[PDB]
């Protein structure tokens, strides 16, 4: 048909998350919560932009003349949350790892470690997006 086959394709996308690490049980719970037929894609929806944001936040700390690592460690802690929240793991332990350079006041540490959050977050956004398309057309 044409629904069928877009389940079989939302299935196989949501399948390809988990068999790539990209997310873990807490997104399998928010899928749990929905069962309100909207809100996995809105939580992600929301995620997508309160997580770009808070790149932005800690990219503009890491630029400043003298840097607040102490602000850095706190936007690294709160993005940390939000992905334990959502699912995605690996932004979440890379999260893990900042602290580490915070601490350390490095200011490459931090930058480049702002690059694997950016290379974590951009690989889920990308899985994300497909499958916001998907749960959309549900009802074209």
């Amino acid at each position: 048909s044409a629904a069928a086959a877009l389940r079989d394709q939302l299935t196989a996308l949501l399948s390809s998350m988990f068999s790539q690490g990209l997310v873990d049980e807490q997104f399998q719970q928010l899928q749990m919560l929905q069962d309100t037929p909207g809100f996995v894609s809105e939580v992600v929806t929301l995620f997508c932009d309160d997580a770009d944001r808070i790149i932005n936040e800690i990219a503009t700390l890491l630029e400043q003349p003298v840097v607040n690592f102490d602000k850095v460690d706190a936007y690294v802690h709160q993005l940390k949350g939000s992905s334990a929240s959502v699912g995605a793991q690996k932004v979440k332990f890379t999260c893990m790892q900042f602290r580490q350079f915070c601490q350390d006041k490095s200011r490459d540490g931090c930058l480049m470690a702002l690059a694997v959050v950016r290379n974590d977050f951009y690989d889920l956004r990308n899985k994300f997006q497909t499958m916001l398309q998907l749960e959309q057309q549900i009802q074209a």
